[PDB]
């Protein structure tokens, strides 16, 4: 059996976040937390809620000490903060760090006896529905506002969580996360500096790219990738180039991207997902260009006719790899009348390389600044962590540990996968 | 002879402590960085030194 979930209702457009939060005040509420980062409220964006909120008068605050990842320790003193306040309404702002940490935060306030290491071994992922969950919204509920282009993280039940003392990454993800609803604006996002723009576009590129593929891609969700593709090819340069002098291709990104998101929110993501996760996670490199230097090595390593070696029932729901890969090539509109598969695939692979030129990016590992002692020193301590870490996965082939690696040399020597 | 063997130490220092060769290393690119060399260059000259 198979799904498609989503938040309730989703308001979106240019000039919407003043009027979106009037049915919060017409029904019913009375007290409210805000959870952000100190960068955006040392800027005027955290009292645009506030000043509109005091107006009709509910108590208001904000927990700005929100670092670039959760550490497991911040989430315990807001949760400390909130049964301390007892507000009803959450709202989160910002994007990736503040929209799961209070994802977390307000999982712990609706349960205060429940202990965390039964959330991170009883919930791990999707497809298993052994066997439920505690209730939830019961005396508090979620909105969720965006700010940067390219995640999806406020349509999607993800999260994950840094353990201060071992480093442990931990992932939750089941269908309670999901937030009530979400908030797309564009007029909060008109000032960002290239080159965060062009990250969160290829950021966006990718998990449509993927999220089409895998083998949990139901007909539900088809469409809306192909839109989420069809939608970044005319307008993702136009905001690169010039902005915000032409305010029509921003909010138009900022749509898309969402729209993204909704689509990898049901059929999961793959494995160059958690091999940006970790080679941003150790370099500290920020996520986003990690997966734009990996997805032609990933397509790459995905474009095989059928090596029968670690394959599964593969005369029963998936054609091809191969021919989903056309399917984008020539729904997108580059190819030729008379062509064959291969072909498309080299068209279709020829062109993101082109654009990834314009958006400014460097050309392998070693000239983001990594140098080749720490990298060959820990890259078969990666090689396999990046392995367990749920990929499994919905991979066309099913990898095993000394294939990754020979990613990870041919992404950092700016060579190709070929074999 | 003493000048070079004074400044033949402190490589050798900087070698275990580990510290890169050049700004390159580092993980400066060559484009911006030749884009605003002429910023710098008589931007340091005012900053007192003198």
């Amino acid at each position: 059996m198979l799904w498609h979930k989503l938040p309730k209702s989703i308001y979106f457009r240019r000039g919407s976040l003043p009027i979106a939060l009037d049915e919060v005040i017409t029904d019913g509420h009375k007290r409210a937390l805000i959870v952000t980062d100190r960068f955006l409220f040392n800027n005027g964006y955290a009292d645009q809620i506030t000043s509109v909120l005091k107006a009709a008068g509910v108590e208001t605050e904000v927990f700005f000490e929100v670092e670039a990842d959760p550490t497991l320790s911040i989430v315990r003193k807001g949760a400390e903060l909130a049964n301390s306040f007892k507000p009803d309404v959450i709202i989160a702002l910002g994007g990736g760090s503040p929209m799961d940490a209070a994802k977390i935060m307000w999982v712990m306030y609706e349960h205060p006896e429940t202990h965390f290491e039964e959330l991170a071994l009883r919930f791990m992922d999707i497809r298993k529905r052994i066997y439920k969950f505690p209730k939830m919204g019961v005396k508090a509920k979620m909105i969720a506002v965006t700010t940067t282009s390219g995640t999806g993280s406020e349509v999607t039940p993800f999260a994950v969580v840094t353990d201060d003392a071992t480093g442990q990454k931990y992932p939750l993800a089941d269908y309670a996360l999901t937030p009530d609803m979400a908030i797309v604006d564009a007029n909060l996002v008109m000032d960002m500096p290239k080159s965060l723009c062009a990250f969160g576009g290829l950021d966006a590129v990718t998990h449509a790219m993927e999220a089409y593929v895998s083998v949990l891609a139901s007909e539900f969700s088809d469409g809306q990738a192909l839109q989420a593709l069809k939608l970044l090819k005319e307008y993702l340069p136009a905001s690169y180039h010039e902005g915000s002098k032409n305010p029509v291709a921003r909010e138009r990104v900022h749509s898309a991207a969402t729209i993204a998101g909704i689509a990898f929110a049901n059929a999961f993501l793959g494995v160059c997902h958690s091999m940006a996760h970790k080679l941003g996670s150790q370099f500290h490199i920020p996520h986003g260009l990690a997966n734009a230097l990996l997805i032609c090595n990933v397509i790459r390593y995905n474009a095989n006719d059928n090596p029968t070696k670690q394959t599964a029932f593969s005369q029963y729901d998936r054609p091809q790899a191969r021919r989903r890969y056309a399917e984008i090539a020539d729904h997108l509109g580059l190819s030729a009348p008379g062509d064959r598969t291969a072909a498309k695939i080299e068209k279709l692979l020829a062109w993101l390389e082109t654009l990834k030129a314009e958006l400014g990016i460097p050309k392998s590992i070693r000239e983001a600044g990594v140098q080749e002692a720490d990298f060959l020193a820990n890259v078969d301590k990666l090689s396999e962590d990046a392995f367990d870490d749920q990929c499994t996965g919905a991979n066309p082939r099913y990898p095993l540990i000394s294939e990754l690696k020979q990613i990870l040399l041919d992404t950092y020597y700016g060579r190709d996968y070929v074999e």
